[PDB]
């Protein structure tokens, strides 16, 4: 570490999570320390800022919000403070997915602040009309059979949409127990085995059947207006996505309130297994001259009294206790952006399912040291599998080739 200020009066924090403004103010009231919190951009926008500040050797914050998939990019280059010694016993505090996701090469480099265990959200009105019981979709085969019944409703009806999304693909291979990205040798060696990984191949085989039999909406782009439209008019009947989705449903698909339900993700063989999609953490920059004060802040937000405030504003929790809290587990409504409670899931205690989804997450999935690059070019190689007849496996092989070449150029010892 560099030299450390003795009398710390303020710290600098970069984060786009809007709820952190009030949590920071609460922290200032408690400790007398000023928190200069700036939203310098959302995810990759902020990461570009971090990259430049690291390049330039100045201007970096003391703390930064970083999504789990992007942490290795900074941890492996030594740009994040190793906080392992300050987190003894935290393994019992955090849910398995988030806790696994803040560790790189056996060391903790951030604290979880929100999570996104995957869940199966479905339009019960459409499923019932198709003759599908959404509470009995336990295996990927069940989902395939449901997909045929839903599409039987009409040529414009689809169990879900997928036009090619790197995060979705990665999350589904995670769920299948895939480990196509493995970093070894203290961060120097990277094995990319997308083509040979058994989990990856299992998802490819399953998703390829839906693609080949024309059972997926492959044209609607995620988060587009046609996407929310499809969800509200029934042509997109369900979503395989993270536990944070309910907040977006209530505000962006208000017409369908009461028609949807949530269930656990179907798994290849019905085994207990799940993945995460999205979610973020707070990390201390290795360059910080205020390391201890920076850690104290993220400890309050991620581990102390800031956690309850965060959950109460609508963040999906990353810790075990919040999942069982009586102000969380018994929810049957979601507050919209105006504060109005909406019964979006028809009375279901949706957080009980999402709590179980958290417990099921597998803990052996690893991210690349260059996920931002990898996910940005995913569409360059897999797009043809959605606009055309390219087998997913063929696109994934080309993707792997580009990632291995990029890895070598960055200094890693690549294995195939």
């Amino acid at each position: 570490q560099p030299s450390q200020e003795s009398n710390v009066k303020e710290i600098d924090v970069w984060a786009w999570d809007p709820s952190l403004k009030q949590i920071a103010a609460d922290y200032e009231k408690k400790t007398g320390i000023k928190v200069n919190l700036k939203n310098v951009g959302t995810n990759t926008k902020e990461y570009t800022q971090l990259d430049n500040a690291i390049e330039a050797g100045s201007g970096a914050p003391d703390v930064a919000q970083i999504e789990y998939y992007a942490l290795p990019q900074y941890a492996i280059k030594g740009n994040l403070l190793d906080i392992t010694d300050k987190t003894s016993g935290y393994e019992d505090f955090y849910n398995p997915g988030p806790w696994s996701s803040v560790q790189i090469d056996g060391k903790v480099y951030a604290l979880p602040i929100d999570a996104g265990p995957m869940a199966f959200f479905y339009n019960k009105e459409i499923f019932d009309k198709a003759g599908v019981d959404g509470e009995k979709i336990k295996t990927w085969d069940d989902y395939y059979e449901a997909a045929k019944k839903i599409h039987a409703l009409g040529d414009e009806y689809y169990i879900t949409s997928d036009s090619g999304d790197a995060g979705f693909f990665d999350s589904m291979t995670w769920l299948a127990g895939g480990k196509p990205f493995q970093t070894t040798n203290n961060g120097k060696d990277v094995t990319i085995n997308l083509t040979g990984d058994n989990g990856v191949k299992e998802f490819e085989k399953f998703w390829q059947k839906l693609l080949d039999e024309k059972l997926l909406d492959t044209k609607t782009v995620g988060w587009s207006e046609d996407w929310f439209k499809g969800m509200q008019d029934g042509t997109i009947a369900s979503l395989l996505t993270g536990a944070w989705m309910p907040g977006n449903l209530v505000n962006s698909a208000p017409a369908a309130a009461g028609k949807w339900r949530v269930a656990l993700m179907p798994t290849p063989n019905g085994e207990k297994a799940n993945a995460e999609n999205g979610g973020s953490s707070l990390a201390v920059l290795k360059s910080s001259p205020k390391a201890q004060a920076a850690y104290d802040f993220i400890e309050y937000v991620a581990h102390g009294d800031g956690v309850k405030t965060h959950v109460e504003t609508g963040a999906f929790p990353a810790d075990k206790a919040s999942l069982e809290a009586d102000y969380f587990k018994n929810a049957t409504t979601i507050k919209n952006s105006d504060g109005k409670e909406i019964d979006y899931f028809g009375g279901q205690k949706y957080n009980e399912v999402l709590a179980q989804a958290s417990a099921d997450v597998l803990t052996g999935y690893q991210f690349l040291p260059f996920e931002v690059k990898a996910r940005g070019v995913f569409g360059d190689y897999l797009g043809k599998s959605y606009t055309g007849n390219q087998p997913l496996s063929e696109g994934v092989a080309a993707w792997q080739k580009a990632l291995i070449d990029y890895g070598k150029e960055q200094g890693f010892t690549m294995k195939e």
